[PDB]
């Protein structure tokens, strides 16, 4: 079995906790405490490999300490999540990407762009906008719904595949 340290980042309210819990428990949790940062394991077979996915669901205040940088640096791959109904969350993606590159001291960190809440009608960030951003970074884009589970396995499993490709460079 191989362990993978996955970190879920993005603005408050994009569905980081709901995506994490959907992966771990196969159910949609409404209004999970917005302040709580925590880690969960999922054991899963991906392309024949038994994987131990340790998933950090980030929360809390915007703060930069040396300890906070050290903790983020333990991530092997990052899900950069926005919500398709929240333009400001999409505009925050650049920041999260740059902070990941800063703490990892690398231009090439495993990352997937996730557009969550795809079950909602009130879409303000179009598929093309997200695809173009992801193309500019050289990373995959996956649309997800933590409500319906659409795309959830794809998002996490694609991230694992991106880590495996990085390990081979
Ligand atoms: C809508 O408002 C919010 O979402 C407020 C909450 C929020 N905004 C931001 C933020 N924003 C809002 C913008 N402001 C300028 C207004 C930038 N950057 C953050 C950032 F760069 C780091 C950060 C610090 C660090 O040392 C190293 C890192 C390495 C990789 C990735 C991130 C970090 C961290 C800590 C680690 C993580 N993730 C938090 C940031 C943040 N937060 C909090 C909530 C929502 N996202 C996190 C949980
Ligand atoms: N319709 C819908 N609601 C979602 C989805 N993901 C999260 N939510 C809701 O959006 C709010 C914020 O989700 P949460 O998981 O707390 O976001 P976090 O702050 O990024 O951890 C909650 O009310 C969730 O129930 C989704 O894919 N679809
Ligand atoms: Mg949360």
């Amino acid at each position: 079995m191989t362990e993978y340290k996955l970190v879920v980042v993005g603005a408050d309210g994009v569905g980081k906790s709901a995506l994490t819990i959907q992966l771990i428990q196969n159910h949609f949790v409404d209004e999970y405490d917005p302040t709580i940062e925590d880690s969960y394991r999922k054991q899963v077979v991906i392309d024949g490999e038994t994987c131990l996915l340790d998933i950090l669901d980030t929360a809390g205040q915007e703060e930069y300490s040396a300890m906070r940088d050290q903790y983020m640096r333990t991530g092997e791959g990052f899900l950069c999540v926005f919500a398709i109904n929240n333009t400001k969350s999409f505009e925050d993606i650049h920041h999260y990407r740059e902070q990941i590159k800063r703490v990892k001291d690398s231009e090439d960190v495993p990352m997937v762009l996730v557009g969550n809440k795809c079950d909602l009608p009130s879409r303000t960030v179009d598929t093309k906008q997200a695809q173009d951003l992801a193309r500019s970074y050289g990373i995959p884009f996956i649309e997800t719904s933590a409500k319906t589970r659409q795309g959830v396995d794809d998002a996490f499993y694609t991230l694992v595949r991106e880590i495996r490709k990085h390990k081979e460079k």
